[PDB]
C-alpha cells in the first residue's frame, strides 16, 4: 500500500507560499463532506477523496483516479526548513512547489529553490502565483485556471502567455524544460507551470490534481509504506506548556507509538529517550477547538507531522533524524546510525579549505553541498557560534591559499575572541542569514581578491596616464614643480616618468596629493596636486592648460596589450592609444618595433 506524498513550497520572499498553503487548506476543508480531516503538527492533509472532488470540474479534459491516500502539505514554508526535512543521502519532501510570482518572474531566491531541487533530486512543479494581479483580470474565484482564462479579455490573456513565457524561458536557461501544464504529453521531459491566484483559488483545482498524478505516477516505490518502527526528521524545538520541551518531526517510515522508545540526534550524541505522550491538533469540528487545542494520540503513521513529549530533549537539532526503537539492542544499533549520519555533516579536517559554521543540520549540509557544488573544498563544518578555535583552522588553510582561508557563519553568533583573533589573523567571517547570499559575497570578495592580485603584476609596469594642467593651480614652478592636475583617462602613481603632448620628457612624478592626504594613485576625474621632479619649468617646458602624458615605455605597452588588456579601463586604452600615436610620430625606435611586433 501506499501513504502520503509530502509536500514542500518553496520560492522568493512574497511570492505567496504561505497564502498558497493556507488557500490549500481552506479549499480541502470547505470541500470536506462529512467528518473532519485528521490534522497533524506542522502539516495539512488534503485526502483523495476531497482530492478527486475538487478536480470534479475538470472531468473532461484531465480525470483523477487516485491511489495515493492524500497529500501531506508542510505547513512550514521555505527553504531553511526545506533544507531541514532532510535523511541520510536526500530528502524527506517527495515533492515541491515551486512559487514564483508571475507579476515579478524569477527572483535571487527562485534560483535558490532551483539549486536546493537539484542539490537534493526532488521533483517539483511551478505554481505561477498572483494571476488575479493582471491588470483587467475578472475573478472567477475557485474555478480551475482552463475554465477562468477562458472568461477574460484578450489582452489580460495577452500577458498571462507573456509572462508565463518569462519563466519558460529562463527555466530553459537553467537547464529546466518547462511549459504551460496543458501542453505538456510527457510530464517526465518537461516541468509543469500552473498558473494560480493563492488569493482567489483560479487554478487549485489543477494544482492539486497535477500534483496528485505526477506524485502516484512516479513516486510508487518511494511512496510504499512498510510496516515498522518510525523513521523520521525533527524540525523544530521548543517548549510546550504542561509537556517540557517537545519536538515538532515528520513521519515518513513506520509507526511512532506512545511509549516507545526513540533515538534522537543531539549537540553531544544519540540521545535515548522514551515517549511520553504524541501531540496533534483537536479535531477542528469539536467545541471546544475555538481554543488552540491539542489532543494526544496512541500513535501516528508515515506521512505525519507529529509532536512529541519525552524528557531530555533540549539538546536536539532541527534536521537531527529520529528513530522508534523496538528495544533497548535496536537502540543500541540505532544510535550508531544516527552518530555515523551526523559525522557527515559535522567534521573536521586537516584539509586546506573553509570553515563553515551554522545553527541546524538542514543548513549546515545545503551550505556544504553548494559549496562541494562549486569546487570550494571545507576543512570543517558544525553547529553554533564562530570561536577563537574556527578563526584558527581558517588561518592554517589562509598560509597555504588566502581565498580560501575564512569563516562563512549561517545564522550564528561570532563570540568577541574569534573578532579579535580574525583581526590579528587577516581571516574574513562572512555573516549572513540567507544561504545564496552568504554564498554569493564569498564568491564576489574571491573574484575582487583575485583581480587585486592580477594588478599587482600589472602595477608592475608604468601604466598610461593623461592629465591636465589646470588653469589657477602653480603652486610651485620649479624644482619640483607642483601643479594642480586633472586626470583626463588612465592613471597616474608616484615614480611614473611623464612627457608633454609632443614626447618631450620632463621629469618623474615624486608625489600627489589631496587637499586631505598623499595618494598612490589618481585616475580618470581626479583633481589633484602632482609634484614633479626634473629638468620642467612651469611657464616654459608646460603652461596652464597643457596636457601630459604618463611615459610608457614600449614593453610596457606591450605587455599591457597582450597580457591586460581586459583589466585596465576603455580610457587607459584610449590613452595608450594616444601615447602610442605620440611616439610613433616622434619616429620612437622601440615603439616603432613594438607596434610592429603587435
Ligand atoms: N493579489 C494576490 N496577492 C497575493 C497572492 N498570494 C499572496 N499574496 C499576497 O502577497 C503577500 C505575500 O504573501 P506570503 O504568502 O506571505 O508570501 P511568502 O513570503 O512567499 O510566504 C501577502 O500580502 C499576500 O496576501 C495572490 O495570488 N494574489
Amino acid at each position: 500500500r501506499l501513504r502520503q506524498p509530502i509536500v514542500v513550497v518553496l520560492g522568493h520572499v512574497d511570492h505567496g507560499k504561505t497564502t498558497l498553503l493556507d488557500k490549500i487548506r481552506r479549499t480541502a476543508v470547505a470541500a470536506k463532506e462529512a467528518g473532519g480531516i485528521t490534522q497533524h503538527i506542522g502539516a495539512s492533509i488534503v485526502p483523495a477523496d476531497v482530492i478527486e472532488k475538487i478536480a470534479e470540474p475538470l472531468k473532461k479534459v484531465i480525470p483523477v483516479k487516485l491511489v495515493i491516500p492524500g497529500l501531506l502539505f508542510i505547513d512550514t514554508p521555505g527553504h531553511e526548513l526545506f533544507s531541514n526535512l532532510r535523511r541520510r543521502g536526500g530528502s524527506v519532501a517527495d515533492f515541491a512547489i515551486l512559487v514564483v510570482d508571475i507579476m515579478e518572474g524569477f527572483k535571487p531566491q527562485t534560483y535558490e529553490a532551483l539549486e536546493l531541487l537539484k542539490e537534493r533530486r526532488v521533483p517539483f512543479l511551478i505554481a505561477a502565483n498572483k494571476i488575479d494581479r493582471i491588470p483587467g483580470w475578472k475573478p472567477n474565484p475557485d474555478a480551475p485556471f482552463i475554465e477562468t482564462i477562458r472568461r477574460q479579455d484578450p489582452k489580460v490573456r495577452e500577458i498571462l502567455e507573456q509572462r508565463v513565457y518569462e519563466i519558460v524561458g529562463k527555466m530553459y536557461e537553467a537547464g529546466l524544460p518547462a511549459e504551460l501544464f496543458t501542453r505538456i504529453k510527457d510530464f517526465r521531459r518537461k516541468i509543469a507551470i500552473v498558473p494560480v491566484s493563492a488569493r482567489t483559488g483560479e487554478g487549485i483545482p489543477e494544482l492539486l490534481a497535477v500534483l496528485a498524478g505526477l506524485t502516484q505516477t512516479y513516486l510508487k516505490e518511494r511512496l510504499r509504506y512498510a510496516e515498522g518502527p518510525a523513521k523520521g526528521v525533527v524540525l523544530e524545538v521548543k517548549e510546550m506548556q504542561g509537556f517540557g520541551t517537545v519536538v515538532d518531526a515528520v513521519i515518513y517510515d513506520g509507526v511512532l507509538k506512545k511509549e516507545d522508545i526513540i533515538v534522537v540526534g543531539g549537540r553531544e550524541g544519540p540521545i535515548v529517550t522514551r515517549v511520553r505522550a504524541l501531540l496533534m491538533p483537536a479535531p477542528l469540528q469539536d467545541i471546544r477547538s475555538r481554543e488552540a487545542r491539542f489532543v494526544q494520540v496512541d500513535r501516528v503513521y508515515a506521512a505525519a507531522g507529529v509532536r512529541i513529549a519525552a524528557p531530555g530533549l533540549d539538546d536536539v537539532i532541527a534536521g537531527s533524524p529520529i528513530y522508534a526503537a523496538e528495544s533497548e539492542e535496536e537502540a543500541r544499533k540505532l544510535m550508531e546510525a544516527v552518530q555515523r549520519e551526523i559525522e557527515e555533516l559535522r567534521f573536521r579536517t586537516e584539509n586546506i579549505g573553509v570553515v563553515v559554521k551554522a545553527d541546524t543540520l538542514g543548513t549546515l549540509e545545503a551550505l556544504v553541498e553548494a559549496l562541494r557544488r562549486r569546487g570550494v573544498p571545507v576543512r570543517l563544518a558544525d553547529i553554533g557560534p564562530v570561536s577563537r578555535s574556527d578563526v584558527l583552522d581558517a588561518a592554517v588553510t589562509r598560509k597555504i591559499d588566502p581565498y580560501l582561508g575564512v569563516v562563512l557563519a549561517f545564522n550564528v553568533k561570532v563570540l568577541p575572541e574569534a573578532e579579535e583573533e580574525a583581526s590579528r589573523a587577516g581571516v574574513k567571517i562572512f555573516r549572513e542569514s540567507m544561504i545564496y547570499k552568504l554564498i554569493e559575497d564569498y564568491e564576489e570578495w574571491v573574484k575582487k581578491e583575485k583581480e587585486a592580485e592580477r594588478l599587482k603584476a600589472l602595477n608592475s609596469l608604468i601604466r598610461p596616464g593623461k592629465f591636465r594642467i589646470l588653469p589657477g593651480y602653480v603652486f610651485r614652478r620649479s624644482d619640483p614643480a607642483i601643479v594642480g592636475v586633472e586626470v583626463l583617462g588612465g592613471v597616474i602613481r608616484p615614480g611614473y616618468p611623464v612627457m608633454d603632448s609632443q614626447g618631450r620628457e620632463l621629469g618623474r612624478i615624486m608625489a600627489i596629493k589631496d587637499r586631505d592626504r598623499s595618494l598612490e594613485e589618481a585616475r580618470l576625474g581626479a583633481a589633484v596636486a602632482v609634484s614633479i621632479q626634473g629638468r620642467i619649468l612651469i611657464g616654459r617646458h608646460a603652461n596652464e592648460g597643457d596636457i601630459l602624458y604618463t611615459n610608457v615605455p614600449a614593453q610596457h605597452a606591450y605587455k599591457i596589450l597582450t597580457e591586460f588588456k581586459d583589466l585596465v579601463s576603455k580610457d587607459e586604452l584610449d590613452v595608450l592609444r594616444e601615447i602610442a600615436e605620440i611616439k610613433r610620430r616622434a619616429a620612437d625606435h622601440e615603439y616603432n618595433k613594438v607596434l610592429l611586433r603587435l
